[PDB]
């Protein structure tokens, strides 16, 4: 009944499961959890694997004796359940040196502690053996107008991710780049808001084969846009490196709900993209445990995250296993979307008058798309009312 | 008294003025306006030039006599008045046939039509002396997620815009493309959304360089994005070929405002970037004036574009000359965010004990920005309040 | 298998599968409906019963004898097929007279002129058996901020509805009246924006028991608010007298979306608490078919409202039966939410020392919620996967 | 040079400028402010008083003894300045015994101990002379659909209003209460989300004239609505108790910026109403200096929000007494709007056929309403230009 196996690729960061309940107005409802303990749990319910941030594993200021003891119990941890590492980040977000951003702030000497912060943390998740590195630049932005200049800015951005790609070449890792877009919160404007931008980016590095993206499904949702679009517009670049599943609800502060929350057809839609094109990278869940909930209620919440997936991709197979949903695509003309409008060329294309002197524009627009028919399967099988 | 000249580069298309009200609940409210009489009327305000999508000027299903006749008079008032005409657009979207799209319609037949209905528009184009020809995809894109699927969509766009850049290459044209982004309206999500996800696009594309983007600032606001950070990525890119400059308030439908209303301080920043940074194409204003308006407030509003526009040069002019700003800058460190974070190079990074070993993070931490200051010295300048 | 039935109560406007498909960007996509062909085909789809704006029945600017002659054919095809007319409205919006507004434009004729069409259209609703008469002011309102004195406006307001319930009171008309909410569009902000406004608007009319409210799934969706949270505010007032049913995909354009469609999760939580409440009033749908569909495609799009209205009601009940469920609600304390705070009264609470002396704040603050774990079980019992 | 005294009745809270800078991402960047330093700033600055939540004051958990030293230290503080205390509030939101909401918790313990925190406050209050009680419900809402039935929550929000009204009846004080609406954050959706609803719900109270609203700029706004529009309906009902000023830029995340900053022009056009109408109660600010800055930033900020009020006042001041702009008000016809439409009656109006039988629709619908002109009249009065 839905139950998930590490074949399924489930993965969580420790930060997730591990949140405390501090919001903006409010203290912690729970006490902290030791990344042991995560670990267990997790691997008891079925994941796959974990991740980190540099601060979550290892505390801020922690001398190098301290560091190597952090480590070495975390991967007993991972050695006793079968656990992997498949990505790890950098926290420059928490510490009040990070205020003004870490790659981007206006400070000098603090964009350079920024780097040395990460390529520590790169050094770590190469010998744990994570294969995506992500870096979420939380706090590059601005409150107001004067207070960056975003060419100088992006051209430090630029400068940085250059670096980086230098250094792990220089090292041999094996590991590749994936940027987090957000459109805001918590700086009152994010640098490169949304996948879009984030993909525009990339184009402009020194070696665009080391970087790709890692797209949230609530952080597109705060900026309005269509989730499942967006993963395509990734897909068909090549750069969808890894991926981070939640839910939200519409535009306000980033929610973090379990996935399968939030907007549930989208969720539908997703997962119908990610499995029709054989995503193969790990399902990752960037989601928070409310803080209404004890131990308990942590635990029934990331267990719903992976339910919810393996229910959609029941739903999203019958569709389009479903003779009469193949039907119904030859009736709205996929089947024709996917044909080239021109591979007999240009000049062919400007000799024919079927396409413009003889085209009967009348009789085209009169043709029914057949699209509420196919949307109502769609509901029919999600709801499981065939 | 802020009254602009033909060197301001001021440009309208003919169907802003040329609005007659209808909206989704409403008919006309104003009879149409001849082109000849709109371009006269703009000459008297100051006016540089017109834009134009195929079917304001000919109307659709003219035959090849009557398209001569309404060329040759339209030809005729810019010869009388000065005016320039330094973009054109097609219409992809009224008619009926355009109902799931233009480039990417999933009938064939339709994508062809398309194709062939903008390559007999490029030619007038060139003939008027435009330099820019401006696509605005407004039916590509879904109300349901089974209708579209975004990868094939993506495949069948490039190959559009890609014979689009073989035919002007073929001809010898000295025209360049710009692609306009909107988030949705009139379909429920439009491919290719904001600014970043069409600079994306461009990457993927046969011969890149003949192509930029046309951002309207209504538009990455009803995604509730910052414009001028859209547009400093642009410029970035080297990718800000056109603009479409108006007004909106928020998320919510296309207001299409007068330039000026709407964001009054994102209105502010957009004019101080353009400026500092040398933009120097065509200030193009796509607005509707509200169906409450007769003639007379068709003309005030298009007035009113303009004089904004220049009371906003003033008072950007005035606070970056300002010796008191100039020292706030400094004091906010926009001096360094203007310098390499590291020209010494990945080695010498490495190497260097101040970056990290020996940085002291307290210290740096506690330095204010003084961000609050200098945006209260831009308030002040906006407002006239020194 | 989900078939409606006319006790199900389903109605639709006229307006609704007769909408032609023209957009602010583009002209109709199909013929237009007569209004008799309409009431057959819905009778036929298991329909109850149709809505009206006067000048959908009737032509604008129709003689006495043509009104006569188009009101006969309505009851002769209502004769025909048992359909009733239970609520009825009137167009103050698509005639340019009215592009200031109908009872609060500036124009004081123009607003005597709105009262005079509203109280012709009351008799003719009473006539056919209408019990709801409903209220939708989408001209009042304004773009910029010195065109309306809102205090005024709402004096205006009040003046029509109260100057309509000395109508209907001294007629002996047992009809009352429901007041829509829409946040904008067509105006940039319209007036009485939301349920609460227009709620709290009707506590200052001379006879307020003769007014509710008729909210729209999609309206209070377009400021980003709960709908079955302001659909309980209207209940718990006693003043839910008819509710529009639709689908969006959050803050844009008024997309009018079959239901069901849009928020997913919303619509179950939606029928729930309609069918625990017993709301005994007709089940509207205020929807279009897509402009890309054909006569065929309204058919479906219609009969589609009907099936995911009866699917989410055999899912709602089943939950609430659900004995797992009934636990879980006792276990998140829903029975106690129902319990009074202070039944023993202000001296006794005070006196209490149990309520804040010896309250146990850490022990309370300790007990799990269990929110998650609900939830999830009205996850599964949605997608039927228990 | 726009300088403000204690006769502008300026009002700040404690919790403004004392806010440590604690986000959801990061940690405190300022130091702990005395309530005694902040008294001292403010009144250097020209603040008229100051506001307090009673944790903010008075530590939670604090023994009796503790608590008449913190209140002796903060009189001390008022008397040597002069600064007075016009509004105080409890804090029902931060410990974690809230986290499922103070009044509407599903635990009746819950509910039973934040009356009795209230009301040890309001005696407080009282004794330093505060008129009106602010009530934020920020913790009264939720996160999911089964959580809370938001009809037994409006019984349970009614019966703590009661008891409280109930209270200071009892007690013969001289307060009232003023309820403070905000849409969502902290819960996802938040009861009594919008300035309607609130003013709806006082209607269903037992005494209802002791309670009134406290809107605040930023919370209209996240639900993206017209701020001064909806001051204009508060003050219709005569329900404006108090008033919270800042900034925000559009749907997000509740930013709390300076006053002036975020939407400008929506700040003119409320300063023109609160002057106009003659509001006579505080002009209180809730904000937060961003925490980029250090405290010199924090004055900085404080002294800007005065600043820009009285800038504005001045602005809208020229405008309203400007002959030019008096005559385009009786242009657009602004004079016909506050004259009764129909003080003739009823039966007059049904028996006048100027209003319907005899109205000229179309010459009424050609006449332009001049409103751009009007609003260009705004634009230069705020920007200096005329
Ligand atoms: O909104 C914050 C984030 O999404 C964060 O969890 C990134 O995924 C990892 O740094
Ligand atoms: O929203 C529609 C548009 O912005 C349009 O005017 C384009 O600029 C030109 O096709
Ligand atoms: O957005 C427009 C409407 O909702 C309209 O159909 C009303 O329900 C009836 O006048
Ligand atoms: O968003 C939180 C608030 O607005 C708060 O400061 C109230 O005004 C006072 O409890
Ligand atoms: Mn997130
Ligand atoms: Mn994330
Ligand atoms: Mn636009
Ligand atoms: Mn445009
Ligand atoms: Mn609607
Ligand atoms: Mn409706
Ligand atoms: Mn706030
Ligand atoms: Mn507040």
């Amino acid at each position: 009944n839905y139950q998930p196996t590490p074949e399924d690729r489930f993965t969580f960061g420790l930060w997730t499961v591990g949140w405390q309940g501090r919001d903006p107005f409010g203290d912690a409802t729970r006490r902290a959890l030791d990344p042991v303990e995560s670990v267990r749990r997790l691997a008891e319910l079925g994941a796959h694997g974990v991740t980190f941030h540099d601060d979550d594993l290892i505390p801020f200021g922690s001398s190098d004796s301290e560091r190597e003891e952090h480590v070495k119990r975390f991967r007993q941890a991972l050695d006793d359940t079968g656990m992997k590492v498949p990505m790890a980040t950098t926290n420059l977000f928490t510490h009040p040196v990070f205020k003004d951003g870490g790659f981007t702030a206006n400070d000098r000497d603090v964009r350079r502690y920024a780097l040395r912060k990460t390529i520590r943390n790169i050094d770590l998740a190469v010998e744990l053996g994570a294969e995506t590195y992500v870096a979420w630049g939380g706090r590059e932005g601005a409150e107001s107008g004067g207070a960056k200049d975003v060419r100088d800015a992006l051209d430090r951005m630029k400068e940085a991710f250059d670096l980086l790609g230098e250094y792990v070449t220089s090292q041999g890792y094996d590991i590749r780049f994936a940027i987090e877009p957000k459109p805001n919160e918590p700086r009152g404007d994010i640098l490169l808001p949304t996948v879009g931008h984030a993909l525009a980016f990339i184009e402009r590095l020194e070696r665009p084969e080391l970087y790709g993206v890692n797209p949230e499904v609530g952080h597109e949702q705060m900026a309005g846009l269509n989730f499942p679009h967006g993963i395509a517009q990734a897909l068909w670049a090549g750069k969808l490196f890894h991926i981070d599943l939640n839910g939200q609800n519409g535009i306000k502060y980033d929610q973090d709900l379990r996935f399968g929350a939030g907007d549930l057809r989208a969720a539908f839609w997703l997962v119908d993209l990610l499995e029709s094109a054989g995503y193969s990278g790990p399902r990752h869940f960037d989601f928070k445990p409310p803080r209404t909930e004890d131990f308990d209620g942590v635990w029934a919440s990331a267990a719903g995250c992976m339910r919810n997936y393996l229910i959609l991709k029941e739903r999203a197979a019958a569709f389009r296993a479903d003779p009469e949903v193949q039907e119904a695509l030859r009736a709205s003309r996929l089947d024709e979307l996917a044909r080239p409008t021109a591979a007999d060329g240009l000049q062919a294309l400007l000799d024919d008058r079927s396409a413009f002197e003889e085209f009967d524009v009348d009789a085209a627009a009169a043709r029914g798309m057949a699209f509420e028919r196919l949307d109502q399967l769609a509901m029919d099988h999600l709801l499981g009312a065939r």
